[PDB]
């Protein structure tokens, strides 16, 4: 029971055409449908839901909010009851509220984040189809990203207030939504302080992580690639499509993983990793890292 | 709760010389220790247990168990009288009974393989360490084997007369112990009979496989690489070793893995697959693949 | 002076609509013209003259000649004097005996094949340019073969009666086309024998090579790929259009390059190799292979 | 007939000790002898002559001089005559002045750089061997070097005052050592100025280089890895040896190879990058960027 993987992201856009021809030019991803306010959804060739991303029109960028899919629908009464009782207010919006997807509980994390955790979603399959499949289809576009794998929010953080919302979000998902912590940044006097968690549902590195910051916000966005070829490939669509990028083409010793960071037309941050790198394990050790490092 | 991964293969081997150092010259394997009765346990750099492979002395080649950890030790009671509801007799062997290694509920698949599920083994760490460690460790051997990643089990099958384990396993596996079906092999008239099945309890493609054969036994045991590269480099190394290759570098369908199939001195298959593949998740399709492929 | 590369090769296919697909389809080549006579003429993406492979209507399989360019015109009645005084009658055709296609120096090389040099194609440039240009180009199909590298001549060998003419065509391109050999196959006692010869202009491991053979003919021709990765996506295009593979993805050790052999509709074989492998040059030691190995 | 390729690069070092540990924990060379005049000499392992590079202590870094290898003893009289002709004095130094050397051609590029010419140098052999080699040899340290591949020089440019020597460099190794060009980076109005040029004599994109700069000086010497893989395990062999890095590893359009950009603990810049990227050909046509991008 609980929650499966990451569901979905909302992402406040700017520029809708930009925006859409972007995450599809660039990242692979398909438009599956456009609601009568505007709002616009995209899935990746390798995601059998009807959606991963949803660009929203706005005046700024920013997440709307995060959304986690559940193994079936009588875990969100369970999950609700666990989190009441840890003391955050939750309510249940009913089946329709997004098109093509059931009824999600929706509540707030400690860092001030919006997350909701859903069902049911509409069934579309995927690009490859499940009866004598090809490993990859043809016509792919961009960097072909697999799916959406993780989100890093920025949560709020001030030690001398007494406020670090990144151990408060890491107590929540662990004790209610049952996340298991599997690497961690450690900070300040002796490592005594949380900056940065990722913790896993999955046995991927890592579906949600929080990292500290001023304000709470939204860090990135990722998007799973198979191998160390295929982010150069994707760095070369970058190249052509003339993508703002922020960080090269290089190894996180977290995750282990090659990645590339990047931006959309409106700012918010994307990320193409390839590779498991590592097996995350109940039983494994959480991998710490030092602020010295 | 419940099963966690492959935790050990234990294999009958004739040369204990020669099966050693092939898996520590060919798979990267390290010797963590020799019981009295000249067993020799070995374990990967990319694992923290004592040992996921026991190689025994013998006259012939084979298996003698497979083993499973599970979550917590309160996991084998509840487990222990799901398999015996299902008209399964387990025993429970105490701590100690292999070293390093806690108590372990004994029992037999339908296809008559010994499976045992253990919660406690001796914790040693991986090669890289946990405080600021390296993705990958210096003076690594052979191929490099991340981790004992699963094992595909030849399952007695007779459709004429009435016989088919890799069925009856399936259903075992998936109602007792919770694993859920990823992909599967449908052979006979349409479709109507399970050749093959691949099932997941961690989000690889597959923990465990069962194939069907004239009689149970072993098909091969399977370590993770990385990447495409690192298959390629252990071709390399199997051909420096005078290994005995059973299927060269090709892309399976199935786990959409790129694998090589070799053997040890003692007959024993070997598996070096490289990827993900796809993220397994129980509400992904089961991935069909029909006789006529 | 002299050879610069493989120029092209001209093949018999006895079904053009099968053959003109494959090497569009699975090599990602793009035909360029048609002639009055039903010959088809094909270039690949990274190659800059008008065609690298000549199809023509056959009854059979086999190849017609094999084509190297040189560097300048004056080029040929130089390489002209030097093969007479060989011994090699030669012949030239006149500037429009192949469309698009200067004049060609025909002659026969000892083993029989029907070799010829030009100096001048028409310039159509590389499907990503010059001013700018892209690492690789939109839209590649297949494959993507950058370009035709080199070609395998079965070539006539009975020691017994005397004759291995894979000798002579070693020594006939080394002193005649200033070609320098790179590596050799010895077999025979104490490897007297010369089976197998690599020869080079460029500094790739080899232009032009020679194997034994009962009965002169080709064995292949062959495409270059950059990288490991780009085999393996060979591998699966091969699946997606049913291609009758040779042999498996595997890495040679002559040239150090990881290769797959398969066929063509007509039976002519073809190689997708990935890697430069070493530096080939004047100075290097000739990598020799023994019989036993 | 002529320069072969690139022989050697002579490096001012201001701390020996720190400096050889960096080219043989880093690159992977390995020392192969030291004079008394306190000279360090390395090669690579996919190299056969007795060295590819000079550290000279020194109180600075920098170059010394640049060396590059001929086919013949006898080529040595013939460039000579070429370059005195074009204007350049030359020297000739006899067999010994370096250490395993043969007789040198000493002569001042017109950006002032010191180039020598060699035909003869200790044979050593790669440390694979000739008979049955592996593609690569065990034991390899650090990045695993191939073949120190190249050199860029900062030559000296005021276009204001009438001076651009990467224009006369590159009219003179052309028209006296019989390079050809083959990428070219344009400057200034409508492109009428040569501020970056790679030139060839191997098939390898470029063996020199010279881009503009105020003063002469040295930009980087590379060293050749084999695939996109081997250069994201040079970066983590870089960060395990706390290595200066410049550049990020990042695909170059120059070359079309992937690359990475750091120093030596001198200050001396290093490259490792991978890919033949093409064929360079003397009908190929320059690959020309542009200074808006
Ligand atoms: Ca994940
Ligand atoms: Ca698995
Ligand atoms: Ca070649
Ligand atoms: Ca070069
Ligand atoms: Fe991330
Ligand atoms: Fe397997
Ligand atoms: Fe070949
Ligand atoms: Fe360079």
């Amino acid at each position: 029971m609980g929650v499966l993987r990451i569901g979905h992201a909302s992402l406040k856009v700017m520029d809708m055409d930009a925006a859409v021809r972007h995450y599809e030019n660039v990242l692979g991803m398909k438009t599956t449908m456009k609601d009568k306010a505007g709002n616009v959804y995209l899935k990746c060739w390798d995601e059998w839901d009807k959606y991963s991303v949803i660009l929203t029109p706005s005046d700024q960028a920013g997440m709307n909010h995060l959304a986690y899919k559940v193994e079936k629908e009588a875990d969100l009464e369970a999950l609700q009851q666990k989190i009441e009782a840890w003391g955050v207010k939750t309510t249940m919006l009913d089946e329709g509220t997004l098109p093509s997807t059931g009824r999600m509980l929706q509540f707030k994390l400690p860092s001030g984040h919006e997350m909701r955790l859903y069902a049911s979603k509409e069934f579309v399959g995927t690009d490859v189809g499940n009866i004598n499949p090809d490993p990859w289809p043809d016509g792919l576009k961009g960097a072909g990203a697999h799916w959406l794998d993780h989100c890093l929010l920025v949560c709020e953080m001030n030690p001398e207030a007494g406020i670090n919302t990144v151990a408060d979000n890491t107590r929540f998902v662990t004790e209610c939504l049952d996340f298991f912590l599997t690497e961690q940044v450690l900070v300040g006097p002796g490592g005594s302080i949380q900056a940065t968690t990722f913790l896993a549902r999955t046995t991927t590195p890592h579906d949600i992580a929080f990292v500290g910051g001023p304000t709470s916000g939204l860090h990135h966005i990722a998007f799973f690639l198979d191998s160390w070829h295929d982010v150069l490939k994707a760095a070369d669509v970058m190249a052509k499509n003339k993508v703002r990028i922020d960080v090269a083409p290089t190894r996180h010793g977290i995750t282990r993983g090659e990645t590339i960071y990047f931006f959309d037309p409106s700012g918010n941050r994307n990320e193409t990793f390839a590779g498991l790198g590592y097996l995350a394990q109940r039983d494994r050790p959480v991998t710490t890292w030092t602020e010295d490092q």
